[PDB]
């Protein structure tokens, strides 16, 4: 699908069974999702973004379906406002920019 | 044109007669910049990030050229360690997400 910019780009995405919101943003190269568990080996590491760092856990290998497309990789979770769909797994849907 | 996202969406920004790299970011609301003078108005204004919220000062109705493309609208300025285009100016460009 092509997803215009007038509202935030937030999709919906299957991961471990949960159905949850997220937004796609391509300023972002982690993907970073709410304090949650997900099955396995995890590793700390910090992330900047505007006005701070925040401590997460870093999954390896995870599955995230978003809008029914696959895409395996790197998950961070902790204390994020919203959810967020980064760069490592765009590239994995073909997600461009186009204008 | 299109830009994959297997790197950092960085663009050459005009602004001011200056030329700026610039990240094009759809999960960010506002475009901010890098403190820089600019002509005209400002109003404070709060903006958050994944580690808390940074005072930024907004310009009204400031040119600035995206790529090749034309774009007046808000511009905030203040300590950001990236200049991001955000929703406000890409909209303006006519810039989608596809996949
Ligand atoms: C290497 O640095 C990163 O890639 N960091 C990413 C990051 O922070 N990416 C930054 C760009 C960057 C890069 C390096 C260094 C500083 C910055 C812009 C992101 O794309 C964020 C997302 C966001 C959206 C919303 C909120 C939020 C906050 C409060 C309430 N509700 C929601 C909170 C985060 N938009 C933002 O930070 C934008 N925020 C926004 O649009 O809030 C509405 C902003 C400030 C640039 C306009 C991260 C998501 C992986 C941590």
């Amino acid at each position: 699908p092509q997803i215009t910019l007038w509202q935030r780009p937030l999709v919906t995405i299957k991961i471990g069974g949960q159905l949850k919101e997220a937004l796609l943003d391509t300023g972002a190269d982690d993907t970073v999702l709410e304090e949650m568990n997900l099955p396995g080996r995890w590793k700390p590491k910090m992330i900047g973004g505007i006005g701070g760092f925040i401590k997460v856990r870093q999954y390896d290998q995870i599955l995230i379906e978003i809008c029914g497309h696959k895409a395996i990789g790197t998950v961070l979770v902790g204390p994020t406002p919203v959810n967020i769909i980064g760069r490592n797994l765009l590239t994995q849907i073909g997600c461009t920019l186009n204008f």
